[PDB]
């Protein structure tokens, strides 16, 4: 065991030091929380946090690795936001105990060996044009949960597919973690925190409402029946300048090889400017909503 | 609550739940969990992973028995009840893969080479009920054969690549009088075939020995005791270093041979010390 000083920010970056630490806590029966973030932290993040704080006797790990392994080629992965001394100031402030930032070598030392591969559905959607993406998500997910081997681990519904993704690795693999889904943060106006938020001009930031408008339109319109929800999400996305919605699907809750019942999902994502944004929501289609 | 567990006696869970449940228990009560994976259809060969797991102080033994679809039941339990294991973890398929085949692990390059040859999903499906397995018992350690000698470095390495916490233990081929590696396959052989197949070990211990000449006198032997046999189908044999690497100008290396005598193939594989 590396030094563990209670009540302030312990930061790690060594795996065995994080493993070595939390197994001590958890023979000491500490119940260790899991938060994987990519850094750049915002609201949306300590939401996540503040949820592992409530569960009685937790001590919180929040990881900062931006994993290259499920950045495409063409610019992505040194263009993704590294802001890690505001990073360790907000968890410090939100009493987190344990940071653990791994370097790539230590997360990668044999390459890309063994690896993750995921079901049908890391090919659609998000996946559509980046094959490779989840299968970099669900390798790293796996060793953050062996290094750390949390009881929960926290995600946000932000990026719902990649949470169904991991129920999906938790499940296949047995693993013997709860994953816990925490609702979307959101602007005062409706828009989803993000890090990529910060890319948009004042313009694009005016514009970006439509999804979230579009979405809880739908949500609504849903009263009347699928085609409705849709057409209503649509017709916003089409009255907003210069979004340019890639795709907007309603599907099951689980995005599965299941048709829509009365519960869904309905899923958008669009580019503004350079910017792509995701949003979800939870559907209650017909009687129902 | 959790399953019940009688100390001393054979005790079989089918669901993983359970085993779960009982090693999780057991390890709070100061036991060591050891797993041996299996396929059932038991011989010497896996017994000698079970007494190696028995060994370690504190031992608990669970030996799963799963026929892997992706890669007698009575007969076997009473050779686990002989050894005294505490454990038994047969599972259905359907227990094992309740969505179907879906996330899976993929191998790293070596899944495509020697064995993976003929068979290129092969080790995937290892991988992925090994993965499965270990986390369901989560075992302190988990032994397999170097019978398998492949099998073994992939699964070291899906242990190293995903930060698992298990000991992976390898234990030597058990053989029989004549040097023939111990497998189910070996009761498929008529007689001359059985007596053919005597030639794969005999040229790998051959191997060993010419080694002190260095690497081509190796494998020369190796060839020449292959050559002096009927019916002996050669599919590779290779020298590699211990991680299945090339082989470097000296040090240790493994020798890796397989063949098929009419329907059976056949496996084997020695340490080379070069020089
Ligand atoms: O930073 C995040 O929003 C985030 C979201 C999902 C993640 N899966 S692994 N690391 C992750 C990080
Ligand atoms: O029965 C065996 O010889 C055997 C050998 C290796 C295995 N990996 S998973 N299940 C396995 C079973």
């Amino acid at each position: 065991i590396p030094a563990f000083h209670p009540g302030e920010l312990n930061v790690y970056s060594a795996p065995g030091d994080v493993a070595d630490v939390s197994r001590a806590l958890r023979l000491t029966g500490r119940r260790v929380m899991l938060v994987p973030t990519m850094g750049a932290l915002h609201e949306g993040h300590l939401a996540l946090v503040r949820a592992a704080k409530r569960v009685p006797g937790s001590v919180v790990v929040v990881s900062i690795f931006v994993n290259p392994m499920q950045f495409g080629a063409g610019g992505d992965l040194d263009a993704y936001p590294r802001t890690p001394d505001d990073d360790l100031a907000q968890l410090r402030a939100e009493g987190v105990e344990i940071a653990f930032t791994p370097t790539t070598a230590a997360m990668y030392p044999d390459g890309l060996r063994t690896t993750v591969q995921p079901g049908p559905l890391a090919a659609e959607l998000e996946g559509g044009p980046r094959p490779t993406h989840f299968a970099g998500v669900l390798t790293v997910v796996l060793k953050l949960l062996q290094i750390v081997r949390p009881d929960r681990v926290f995600f946000g519904e932000k990026d719902y597919q990649q949470l169904v993704l991991i129920r999906q690795l938790v499940a296949d693999f047995n693993l013997d973690v709860a994953v816990v889904g925490v609702p979307t943060v959101r602007e005062a106006d409706g828009l989803a925190m993000s890090s990529r938020n910060r890319y948009l001009d004042p313009a694009q930031r005016a514009a970006a409402v439509a999804l979230s408008a579009a979405l809880t339109a739908a949500a609504h319109a849903a009263t009347a029946g699928a085609q409705a929800a849709l057409d209503a999400a649509r017709a916003v996305l089409d009255a907003a300048p210069g979004v340019a919605v890639d795709y907007l699907e309603l599907r099951d809750i689980g995005l599965g090889p299941m048709p829509l019942n009365g519960s869904g999902r309905l899923l958008v994502a669009a580019r503004l400017g350079t910017t792509r944004l995701l949003d979800n929501i939870a559907i209650e289609i017909g009687t129902f909503a």
